[PDB]
């Protein structure tokens, strides 16, 4: 049984449903190729600076990550079209509404481009959370998903390039003695395609066999504003922020987050006052 | 059973150990009483400004706490005591790291100055962080506090005045039929001292029987880093922030925080590096 695939514009309501099933959906045409476009071209340098992961300059080393793998984080002050146009994508927060109700507000965890290099080997079969997060590990096993993971497809997503390997239903296994790359399916995507996974889903980036080929992906860990967030947003100049929406700001932890208790006293106040009163904080302003 | 009564100093190591099987733990001479004194004046003002909890001006309204409570949080800016001697006392700190080693870094919650009017009312018996954090009520029973609450006396506690009820081993209770008020017994300190208690503790404010006297507390949220704390310190002057210790600034959350995975890579991070390198923060500059 291959994931389901379906529209992001006329099966929206079907998304989570189905992701809470499966543990795993295709999302076709997620982005429009003119956002890919547009976010290729404004990352495109980023991606090539960025030193090796386990750089030694770096404070705050990934040791996890491979050495022919490039991440970039704290997009809003890289990429217009990430900040605008992703950052207020009305399926992302269908979806995430959702999927976190029963908690309350939810924020971006990490919004990261990740570049695969030729012949990168496949990632070993994991779920994502496991070097921020150790509390997830200490969840009731029947606890409602507090994080959710976008792959987005900036580039083709083929069997030979090494496309997303997912074990359908692994969401749900207590048990771990089945995993295995015998257990996985392929997410086979176009630019703008979206492979939606939970923090539970059982998953590896695919080995680059063409040793020719460049994968490039958009990683999007919405999380419950409960949890605190991979990246920090705090150094992005403030005319930027005030250049967003005020969702926009909310979910890179530029206002104070709400939980679903019925007499909610909120997350990230200031005396009974919100972050975004107390500092005069504007919205949509232009550069 | 009393609650057990511990010496800051002499009996430090035996405190957290205390508190995980008993599930509360008196600190005597917590903070010494000049701090008390200094914390005293330097809040004493800003108790009867501040609002009814629910006030109408205030965007995040506190709809749980009585109307004869007054609540004052994000100290730092307030209190010279609070942001130099609390946030750096040895005690504090060799209990949390006692308590969160599991999962990793810790900061403040909420510090927040609580004082009570006279006549005000026993609050209902609760556990904390229902109010803030639902994900808590997913954790596993048996899963180890993700946050603690120091409730330090800023005035005399006794029975009369309203000091606060514990039932003893509530921590560990997942059948809640055994509570009532008849399984408490009292917090009877002195100022400076305090008690410690779990997120799952059961606890309650007294009444206040005398008519005459008022009750003041500091309470102390000390939760691992990868919760969202109740109060943010985005607005706190940066000439105030630079003018802390590094492990204040942390604890206030103007710093990158580390979980206790083996391979962490970090959290509030900016392309591997963190906050205060970033921002060149600068640590104890005099104002
Ligand atoms: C080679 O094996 C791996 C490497 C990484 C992970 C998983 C993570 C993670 O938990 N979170 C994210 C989320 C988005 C993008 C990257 C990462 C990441 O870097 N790590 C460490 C697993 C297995
Ligand atoms: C009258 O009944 C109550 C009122 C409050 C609580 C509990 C909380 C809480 O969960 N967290 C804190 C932590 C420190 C100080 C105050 C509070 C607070 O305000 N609330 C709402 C319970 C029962
Ligand atoms: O490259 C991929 O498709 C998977 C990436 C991933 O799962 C990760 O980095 O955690
Ligand atoms: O006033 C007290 O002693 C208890 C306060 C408290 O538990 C609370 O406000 O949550
Ligand atoms: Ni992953
Ligand atoms: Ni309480």
């Amino acid at each position: 049984s291959q994931i389901p695939r379906l529209s992001a514009i006329n099966d929206l309501h079907k998304i989570w449903p189905t992701v809470e099933e499966h543990g795993a959906a295709i999302i076709e045409s997620f982005l429009s190729l003119d956002i890919v476009r547009r976010l290729n071209e404004e990352v495109d340098p980023f991606v090539k600076i960025e030193p090796i992961p386990a750089a030694k300059t770096k404070d705050h080393p990934n040791h996890v990550l491979s050495t022919t793998t490039r991440l970039v984080n704290v997009l809003a002050p890289i990429s217009k079209a990430y900040r605008e146009d992703v950052l207020n994508s009305k399926v992302l927060h269908r979806i995430c509404s959702d999927a976190f109700h029963v908690y309350g507000d939810y924020w971006v965890l990490m919004g990261a481009v990740m570049e695969l290099a030729p012949s990168n080997p496949a990632q070993p079969l994991h779920r994502d959370m496991r070097f921020s997060h150790p509390i997830v590990e200490y969840l009731k096993p029947d606890a409602p998903a507090t994080s959710i993971n976008f792959l987005v497809a900036l580039s083709p997503f083929t069997a030979e390039n090494g496309a997303t390997h997912v074990i359908l239903g692994s969401h749900k296994w207590q048990n771990l003695s089945n995993v295995s790359m015998d257990a996985t399916v392929r997410a086979l995507m176009n630019p703008g395609d979206a492979l939606l996974i939970t923090d539970s889903t059982i998953h590896c980036g695919g080995a680059e066999t063409t040793g020719t080929e460049t994968r490039r992906l958009l990683t999007i860990t919405m999380g419950i504003s409960q949890l605190t967030p991979l990246e920090s947003n705090l150094a992005v100049p403030r005319p930027v922020i005030e250049s967003l929406t005020p969702l926009a700001q909310r979910l890179l932890g530029w206002a104070s987050q709400r939980s679903a208790a019925p007499r909610d006293i909120g997350l990230l106040t200031i005396r009974g006052n919100s972050i975004e009163k107390t500092m005069n904080l504007k919205a949509e302003q232009p550069l």
